[PDB]
């Protein structure tokens, strides 16, 4: 019933916002993110090369898959990257 708003925000309109907080979602991106993918491999660091990537593919993806909602998506993203 109560849904959070990076479970109900889409990926995509997370890029919209950043036209207006860029800050904001990349710090989104990179709290859950960092925390996701270090969660599956424990050895990456706090890369700020991986968060500005993590995003600009994100919204891609969701550009094509409006399904894509915020919170999933990153750790669908997470899943693709997770494996160097």
């Amino acid at each position: 019933n109560g849904l959070p708003s990076e479970t109900y925000i889409t990926c995509a309109e997370a890029n919209e916002m950043a036209k207006t907080d860029s800050a904001q979602v990349a710090e989104i991106v990179a709290v859950m993110g960092n925390a996701s993918v270090a969660s599956r491999d424990l050895k990456i660091e706090q890369s700020p090369e991986l968060s500005a990537k993590v995003v600009e593919k994100l919204n891609q993806v969701c550009a094509k898959d409006p399904q894509m909602l915020l919170i999933t998506a990153i750790d669908d993203t997470m899943r693709a990257i997770g494996k160097k």
